[PDB]
């Protein structure tokens, strides 16, 4: 990550952009596995093997409360969603596939956000 991403505090205008990025992901057709915390009745071992769970509703709560001080911290929570999924599930499962698609979409939107900050 470049210096701006790591060091530049998030302003109120930056927060309007983060809200837009998050809503784009929540509306994506392949976001269904990630919208809410994993239900342990569906996956009884999940919370024994994933030490730091994350989901898009937790990120929305954090954005509303202004939890994030730097863009790097927002990117780290999002990346945890996808990395947790690829560690828990095998590479041929539909959950793994959804992580591949949605991470590529996140990178496209994140590049758009970074461009808009500087110019
Ligand atoms: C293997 C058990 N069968 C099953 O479908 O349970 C789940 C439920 C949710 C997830 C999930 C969503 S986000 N990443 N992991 C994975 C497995």
């Amino acid at each position: 990550e470049d210096a701006m991403t790591v060091l530049t505090p998030l302003t109120e205008k930056d927060y309007e952009g983060l809200k837009r990025v998050l809503r784009s992901l929540q509306a994506h057709k392949m976001a269904w596995p990630f919208l809410e915390p994993v239900d342990p009745n569906d996956a009884p071992d999940y919370y024994g093997v994933i030490k730091e769970p994350m989901d898009l509703a937790t990120m929305e709560e954090r954005v509303q409360r202004r939890y994030y001080e730097k863009l790097t911290e927002f990117v780290a929570d999002m990346t945890k969603i996808f990395d947790n999924c690829r560690y828990y599930n095998p590479s041929d499962s539909p959950f793994y596939q959804c992580a591949e698609v949605l991470e590529s979409f996140f990178v496209q939107k994140l590049k758009g956000f970074k461009a808009s900050r500087s110019h």
